[PDB]
RNA sequence: CAGAGUGGCGCAGCGGAAGCGUGCGAGGUCGAUGGAUCGAAACCAUCC
RNA sequence: UCUG
């Protein structure tokens, strides 16, 4: 058989001795000839079908030789085309022989995937009857036949005949209906045992026809079988065994076998009986029948597989993530983009700890990067972590290289050298190269090559040329690539780029949304959680700025919250207040008006609605902007709001597409809506909360979400350290950590508690919903994060006076987490 | 030569005599052999180019013979596959042996533009280097080959060598980008020469190589030719003109020619000079380079011509009713469903018409029909005319029978027995024939027999079965292309179907708009000319019934004028009433409110705008809907409508993209609606008019516009009854008709005088707006005919009282015209 | 435009099979691959 | 691969 050797970082295939050279290979015998160029074929097979790889040969002379007419001519064949180097290339030193393989098909959804076969063969084992002739299909053929399989004569006049005259003429030519076949006359049951496969598939697949044997397909005579040499009884059984042998794969119901007629007939000389013919009649089957198992070929985990019928079919005929093949070039663009003349390292806060971390770690990278002037330094912890591999204790970090003039290098730092570090970098570099092709669909030639560095004081294969990144295109295809990968494992790059995924997806939503701005002058925005409403209310302050051309001091947003009024702010897009001071001070200054959350609003203080009716009327360019936001899921009192009536609060539009929360914590918010419609809130207006979020919609982003009850508040909060702790170490700010608790009064127990849990971290700086833009943990309660958001979120016991208002408090907390949820309720 | 048969309503091409059989081919020189296989598939890649057709070549047996495998082989080559019975099958008759061809691309979009080449070649003249051999590309490897051209060494050791040593080894093999020749005679010249055009175009296609003449094969060895046979200046000439001859073709941008190094190198033998060695170094090139033109054949003319090479790349690389293409399925169940179970007789109107003319037709029609149980005749005064062919007296109709279980069917009914009927016929159905395949993009076996019938009391080639319509699939995807070649002409049935496609647009745009109910109780609606207003607003009033649940009496209609008032009313969708009795009467029963055309209301009868505020505020579902439709280009005067400001005129929709109109009278009405921006009405609002037309938008419907001035009345009332006769006879109804003019006092004018020309052509039937519903012509003014619309409309003299109202009269006209308008101003 | 590639060397076969002349019983799978044929070096195609 |  055929193993992949283990120790590269690579699908390496050792073929053995092989010769190699025309004249060499023309001086074998035919049957070793064969063999090899089989066993090259074989690997070559497995390699297309597995995502490329290596074919390693022996060669018997020094000198630098030919492949050979043969193998290139099957290597032509394999993939249906003379363009050889497209996915074959060469090199051979010293007794050794290379062919580099590049992956036929790569990704889960290929461009091509409705245009061209999933796999490469050897031989299809389906054959058609093309008019006189048996022809097999080649991979395109078999593929375009099992597609349509897929979707949802004189000739009988001679079978009806009960006997033959020898030498008898047929009327009739071979035809797209009629074969005919003499008798061997060595070997008669074997021979139709070998004749039967060649012609009743053929005839299956195509309109059924006719099989004679004993007739001279020159002079349509009939011949026979001289009954000295053939017993009927035995010829009709192995004709029957034969068919029945056949592979038969069914896309349809009922799956009955392949229908057939078989006569065997006496042939008369002068009346006497002088042997038998064969006749069958093949009728036409209703799915794909194969003479045998089809010559294709797999590497399944260490060794080069043949695949099965069925499997074969399967895949001829059918975590990854669609969100991110769909942005991968945004994605690439934002993250990995990758700059003109020098080389960037990035994480550049996860570098910047490494190197505090560790003495030397930035003399060693800096003197191992000097060859390279352009590229891009990927690091992280572990990328054998990132890709679901094990960790390995005394690995410092990992980094990929990903450079112009240059292969991908995937480098392992160890504090200390260990035997296992090469076997670690080699398989964490097999992976990542098999992800890139096989998950990120990287159409190119890839390879990642793996080196072990040491901060305390098998030979790697020369790959062609056209395995480095020759510039811009292919860095950022290989990147676009990786962004794909990325998406589909956990870890502090997918984490970013899921944050980019949600605010593209935003983006996407708000472009949609601001065609409303030419359309109203008040509008009411019945934004459901999760929906995007405060981004929309800062893109559309931002539009109206350039659409109205006032200045930007001649807008005003109005919220009922200090953190949400600072946030808004320190954007500087406006004028941001509260309801208090709207309703206190002067604004005859003020064009156009956003108001915020109005359902938080409270009427104790003033007529509002009437006073930015007023504002918003008096502007010079007719009446201005009045855009007002709320969301009745949101409802944080069961006072009145001040809004008008639900009746009155048109024109309309309604955010029901969640783009602000990964998939469970969206999920969660679902379900805890649909409970609030179950239970609403007397003083929210009967009709609010009948918009639904929209059926299908998804992120395509993983998160995380988990629920801890029966916890004490010490267990809580340490677990709350540990898991910050756990997300600082793999490379997480404390900027992307919010901790929510149940009401303002235990927000100072609280802190006590998460300092006091937090000391034993190495770090004891907390801070105040207020202050947003600091580079700390925030603590606060949930009502006063309204409208803030934090990839990280803790929700610390939600509970509120009214249990009817618990579902809404669990929806205000679930809205403010991006990515992470970690909740601990009451017990 | 070959040359397409004139006596069929399909292409034939007659091929000679050939020799069938494969034991009978066997027999024949090889020369005679091929030239015959040559002459065939000449004809078959023709035919294959051409849109199909059929291969006559008599054969010189009496009995039924098989292709030949040289045939069969050629076959599948040319299609690039085995499966022969998908674009050719065979049927023989006595000494004649046909070949059905179908099309190998059909239409000008196919669905397979980007995977599959649009022509069929016998080769294409392109060679790439695939390794250590040259190999041609097949269609496939040449499509994906100048599909990519179209985007915007230790033998250089040996190659920068003065001299060579004979005997001396060369380090490397044959590769990729090397290639040994070795001629050691006389001859040397023209071997070298006709080495240049296999090889010189591989290399140049795939990234260049080295040519070493002179270099021993096997051993690699410098051995070259002796002095005595060669010449270098005259091996430097036939060199560099050999090279210079290879046909080029450039994408690009510079098109510099082909670029190479040649040196004619000193091989010496001991010092001594022995002979020459030849060595070429071809870069890669930008572009295509064939070694010759490729041998590709297409049908133009009665002539079979091979494409040149530019035409060739032009055809590999690179009126069409898109709108059709879209719209087929829906314009084919709409126009041409066919029926389970009887035979549809269409156009109606037209058939009981020709049945009235002609006495016995009917009779012979339904005669002729008698086999036929299912499918559809579609009638016509002339279907050559229908394609742009010329007229035949004589004619009384022709027919297109489309029927199960036979092939389509051409009728041809004569008066009395005619020469050149027949004639006649199989033209028609050979452009019927050929546009269905090569502009409806008909994939399927077609073909169109053409028979003559007589109402006063070459043999026709028989198709396989595979040519007969078996049932509903093949019928309505033949009438589905059948669609897309009528909407490309000019016809009743091209009419009809352009009107479909207006209804198509315009219920799209409707799709669009209508979801603005949910978000708004008010909603001013400002359309421009043409924009399906009235339209929406009917469609928005029925879905106002069906999501409110109230009573269609409950939803009111509020217009200017009476006959538009008229019109709605008859839909029974509301009530539908006029300003004044709108004033005048009494509506606290109405919920809803629809008002249109409110840039023509006037304040004289009170606050309509108050008074539909008030009825809709106390609506059940709080406060009711009013949406008021308006266009203020078509503004019918200068006096105050009553509508509220510009800036109070919020919420509000804009309908701008032109689904009402054929192109033509789309282009007229933007044009003149940038005459009205130029100089607006002073009551008009200042930035109104500032809507305008989506940029990109046009409807894909053909119409005519004609404008004819210096004309008398008399004339102006002539030519309006003619073009009417016209149109009547071709089978347009008096109901597709509209006659506008000025004022309502100029209408008791000319409708005597239009009388007075009709009496002429038998129709003395007319009426006015208000009978929109009868069978008749209608006359009225422009300003009367607000919100109604015809297929024809004659423009006839427009005025006004004052110029500042006159810009308006033109668009107010064009906009009532679907697809033909006739306008006759003052001169 | 055609032809040739079978014992070290030169060569005949022309649908059932490995032989002749030279060189000394030995010496080749009839240039390679694929195809038709019940069946080949022999018929067909492509390639070197 | 070579030859006329
Ligand atoms: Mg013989
Ligand atoms: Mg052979
Ligand atoms: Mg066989
Ligand atoms: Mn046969
Ligand atoms: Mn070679
Ligand atoms: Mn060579
Ligand atoms: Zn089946
Ligand atoms: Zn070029």
């Amino acid at each position: 058989p055929l193993v992949v050797e283990p120790s590269y970082p690579d699908l390496v295939i050792n073929v053995g001795e092989v010769t190699l050279g025309e004249e060499n290979r023309k001086k074998l015998q035919k049957i070793q000839r064969d063999q090899e160029k089989e066993r090259v074929m074989r690997a070559a097979c497995a390699l297309l079908n597995s995502g490329g790889g290596v074919i390693r040969m022996a060669k018997k002379v020094e000198h630098p030789v030919e492949m050979g007419l043969d193998l290139e001519q099957s290597l032509r064949e394999l993939i249906q085309s003379s363009d050889l180097q497209a996915f074959f290339e060469t090199k051979q030193q010293g007794r050794c022989f290379y062919i580099f393989v590049k992956s036929w098909s790569s990704g889960p959804f290929p461009e091509d995937r409705s245009v061209k076969p999933r796999l490469c063969s050897l031989s299809s084992s389906l054959y058609r009857r093309s008019e006189t002739s048996v022809r097999s299909m080649d991979s395109r053929e078999a593929f375009c036949f099992l597609k349509t399989k897929r979707k949802p004569d004189p000739a009988d006049l001679i079978f009806q005949k009960d006997y033959l005259e020898y030498g008898e003429i047929l009327p009739f030519p071979e035809s797209q209906l009629v074969e005919f076949k003499q008798f061997s006359t060595k070997h008669f049951q074997e021979y139709v045992k070998r004749t039967i496969p060649e012609y009743v598939p053929a005839f299956a697949n195509t309109g059924g026809g006719y099989l004679f044997i004993g007739v001279d397909d020159k002079s349509r005579e009939v011949l026979g079988c001289a009954k000295e040499n053939v017993d009927p009884d035995s010829l009709r059984r192995k004709i029957e065994q034969a068919i029945y042998k056949l592979p038969c794969v069914h896309f349809c119901q009922p799956q009955r076998p392949i229908t057939f007629t078989l006569k065997i007939v006496n042939v008369l000389k002068r009346g006497e009986l002088y042997g038998y013919a064969c006749m069958i009649r093949v009728n036409p089957f209703c799915c794909a029948v194969f003479s045998e198992a089809p010559n294709s070929w797999i590497v399944e985990d260490k060794y080069v597989c043949s695949l099965t019928t069925e499997k074969w079919v399967g895949m001829m005929t059918d975590v990854y993530s669609k969100k991110g093949l769909e942005h991968k070039k945004e994605l690439q663009q934002l993250l990995f983009s990758v700059p003109p003349g020098y080389l960037r390292y990035t994480p550049e806060s996860l570098w910047r700890d490494l190197i505090s971390e560790h003495r030397g770690l930035e003399e060693l990278i800096n003197k191992q990067m000097q060859p390279f002037f352009r590229g891009i330094l990927i690091f992280s912890r572990s990328w054998a972590v990132d890709l679901n591999l094990q960790e390995k204790p005394g690995v410092i970090c990992d980094a990929l290289l990903i450079a112009q003039n240059s292969t991908p290098i995937l480098y392992t730092i160890l504090r200390e050298q260990d035997a296992e570090g090469q076997d670690y970098c080699t398989r964490t570099a097999f992976t990542l190269k098999q992800k890139l092709v096989n998950m990120g669909g990287y159409t190119g030639k890839v390879c990642v090559r793996a080196k072990v560095l040491c901060l305390s004081p098998v030979s790697p294969m020369d790959y062609p040329a056209s395995y480095s990144l020759a510039g811009t295109q292919h860095m950022e295809a290989l990147l676009q690539s990786l962004v794909i990968v990325l998406l589909g494992f956990r870890s502090l790059l997918s984490d970013q780029l899921g944050c980019e995924v949600l605010n593209l997806l935003t983006a996407q939503q708000y472009e949609i949304f601001s065609r409303s701005l030419r359309k109203n002058r008040e509008l009411f925005v019945h934004g459901l959680p999760g929906s995007g409403k405060t981004i929309m209310a800062m893109k559309i302050m931002e539009k109206i700025r350039n659409v109205f051309h006032c200045e930007a001091h001649r807008i005003l947003y109005v919220c009922e919250n200090q953190p949400l009024r600072n946030f808004i702010s320190d954007r500087n897009i406006c004028r941001a207040e509260t309801r208090k001071t709207f309703l206190r001070e002067n604004f005859e200054h003020i064009q156009h008006i956003v108001i915020d959350e109005a359902q938080n609003f409270r009427t104790e203080d003033g007529d509002w609605y009437g006073k930015a009716k007023s504002i918003t009327r008096r502007a010079k360019g007719g009446p201005g902007i009045l855009w007002i936001f709320l969301d009745y899921f949101q409802t944080s009192h069961l006072d009145c709001s001040g809004l008008p009536p639900l009746s009155d609060q048109y024109p309309r539009e309604e955010l029901t597409r969640i783009v602000r929360n990964a998939d469970p914590i969206a999920k969660y918010l679902q379900k805890e809506m649909q409970v609030i419609r179950s239970n609403p809130s007397f003083n929210i207006p009967t009709g609010c909360l009948e918009v639904f979020p929209e059926a299908e919609w998804s992120q395509g982003v993983q998160g995380t979400l988990r629920i801890k009850k029966y916890l004490t508040v010490e267990q809580i909060m340490t677990c709350v350290a540990d898991t910050c702790r756990r997300f600082f170490d793999r490379g997480y700010s404390p900027k992307d950590v919010a901790v929510l608790v149940s009401t303002a009064k235990e927000v100072e127990h609280y802190k006590y508690e998460l300092l006091k849990a937090m000391r034993k971290k190495r770090v004891v700086q907390l801070s105040d919903a207020c202050d947003m833009l600091g580079d700390h943990i925030v603590l606060d309660s949930v009502r006063r994060f309204s409208g803030l958001e934090r990839s990280i979120v803790f929700g610390i016991h939600p509970r509120t006076a009214d249990p009817a208002i618990l579902p809404n408090v669990l929806i205000c907390l679930a809205s403010r987490a991006k990515q992470h949820l970690y909740i601990f309720p009451w017990g």
